[PDB]
This record gives structure tokens, sequence and C-alpha cells, in this order.
């Protein structure tokens, strides 16, 4: 059971700068409480944007999805394919893909969980920016109230699941 768990602008914003182009600490709430305990996975470039204290992301047992043989990352596993990550030597009960934007369109296809963050942010996209995957007819979802950050931005959590 693979779940995929981004934040996105309503543009479709998720990366930029390598970061995150807005702070939305209520969300980064939701996504430690979400994911603590379980496997995560996600793309070397994500691992190489985790600020220090975070990388590896504590309590998570953190894969990291690249090319490169001889990759080492300290405090992580690293696996060679998407299909790689999702077919552990240890069984989790729950795994979750945390981005990026290359690694969730190669697990969407995969997944039968969506749970997203939208930002009311008003992000213009820009060339290099990182996107959301597009959910389509195969996917129904239910949404949360639009809430407002102690920060002062819109937000709001959708929960989708495959039909
Ligand atoms: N808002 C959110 O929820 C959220 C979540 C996560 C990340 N982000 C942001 O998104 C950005 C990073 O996303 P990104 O799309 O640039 O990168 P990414 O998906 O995190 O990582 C891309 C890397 O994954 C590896 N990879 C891709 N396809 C592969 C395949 N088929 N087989 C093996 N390895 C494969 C490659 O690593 P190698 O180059 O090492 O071969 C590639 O360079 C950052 O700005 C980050 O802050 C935002
Ligand atoms: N895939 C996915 N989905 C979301 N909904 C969210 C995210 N990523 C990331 N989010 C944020 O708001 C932003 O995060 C961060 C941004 C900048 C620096 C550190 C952090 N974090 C510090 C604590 C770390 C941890 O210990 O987990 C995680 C990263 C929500």
């Amino acid at each position: 059971s693979v779940g995929l768990i981004w934040a996105q602008s309503t543009s479709g914003v998720i990366g930029r700068d390598g970061g995150i182009p807005w702070r939305l600490p209520e969300d980064l709430a939701h996504f430690k409480r979400l994911t603590m305990g379980h496997t995560v996975v996600m793309g070397r470039r994500t691992w190489d944007s985790l600020p220090a204290a975070h990388r590896p992301l504590p309590g998570r047992r953190n894969v990291v999805v690249t090319r490169q043989t001889g990759l080492v990352a300290h405090g992580a596993q690293v696996v060679g394919s998407l299909e790689q990550a999702l077919c552990p030597a240890e069984p989790d009960a729950a795994t979750w893909v945390i981005g990026g934007a290359q690694i969730y369109a190669l697990a969407l296809p995969l997944a039968n969980r969506c749970e997203v963050t939208e930002v009311d942010v008003d992000l213009p996209p820009e060339d290099e920016d990182a996107l959301a995957p597009v959910l389509d007819q195969t996917w129904a979802g239910t949404s949360g109230e639009w809430l407002v950050s102690r920060s002062g931005l819109r937000y709001r959590m959708h929960s989708y699941r495959r039909l």
C-alpha cells in the first residue's frame, strides 16, 4: 500500500530553488505526524534539499532513489529505482512517497492514496519549478475546510483514494 504526500500551491508548484517557496508550519507538522514511524521514499534531489537537522528524517526509514551507483546517503538506504524502493527486504505496513516531482510521477501509477495540502499562495510558476502530479478521473477525494495558518496563508487538506 503506497501513498503519496505533498504540499502544492493552488497553481501546482511544489518546489523552487531547491526548497519549498512558502512557509506553512501547520503543514510541516501534519507531514511529520502522518509519516512518523513509516518508510519515506524520496528522489535524490529531495534528499539533497533536506536541511541538516532533517537529513535523514528522524524516526522514519529513509529510502533515496538515484541512478548513481555508489551514492552513499548517510542515514538512508540507497536504491536504484522506485520499484526497488517498494520491494524492501523488510516490509513496512505503510510506505509514503514524499517527492519530489520526478518521483511522484513514477509513483502515482503504483499508489492508492494521495494526501495533498493545497496552499493559497500566489506563485506564478517559473521555468525551473518542480510541479505537482495531476490526479485524473481514476482518483476521487474529500476536502477539509479552508484554514488560515498562524503565518497568514490559506490552506486546506485533501485526501484522495484510487477508485
Ligand atoms: N512541496 C512538497 O510537498 C515537496 C515535496 C518533496 C520535494 N519538494 C521539492 O521538490 C524539489 C525536488 O524535486 P525534483 O523533481 O527536482 O527531484 P526528485 O524527484 O526529488 O529527485 C530527482 C532525482 O531522482 C532520481 N531518479 C529519477 N527518476 C529515477 C529513476 N527512474 N530511477 C532512478 N532514479 C531516478 C534522480 O537521481 P540522480 O540524479 O541521483 O540519478 C533524479 O535526479 C525541491 O525543490 C524540493 O524542495 C517539495
Ligand atoms: N512531502 C511533503 N508533504 C508535505 N505536506 C510537506 C512536506 N513535504 C514538507 N512540508 C513543509 O511544510 C515544509 O517542510 C520543511 C521546509 C523547510 C525546511 C524543513 C522542512 N521540514 C522540517 C521537518 C521535516 C520532518 O521531520 O518531517 C520535514 C521537512 C509539508
